[PDB]
DNA sequence: GCTTGTGTACACAT
DNA sequence: ATGTGTACACAAG
């Protein structure tokens, strides 16, 4: 799981989304803020489905 | 689950990440390409754990 | 009589 | 040194 800061994610979002499409889970971090994870919709939906 | 295009996400990423922190699940769609979902790490990690607990005891037979 | 994506980029303010 | 907003461009679909 790659972990990138906000500035990097905004300037390289296309490359972020390409990695995500390839199955990768990308963590976006901000100073003093909780991290966010960008994941393929299909993967996300499968996880939630299995959880439910 | 809100759903936005790529141009909106990049131009307003700070605003998206704020909504995500508030518990919101945001779908990002590039024209004709497969969607990505931005979700709080905590939520994501909880979903994965619950997914892993589901297929555990059953395995193997 | 257009639309979205992608890439650089500057210019505060924290 | 990183976030956040503002102009964009320009090019590609």
């Amino acid at each position: 799981m790659q972990s990138i800061n906000f500035r990097t994610a905004r300037g390289n979002l296309s490359e972020v989304l390409n990695n995500v499409e390839a199955g990768e889970e990308v963590e976006i971090t901000r100073r003093g803020r909780e991290p966010a994870v960008i994941v393929s919709k299909a993967t996300f939906e499968a996880y939630k489905k299995a959880a439910l």
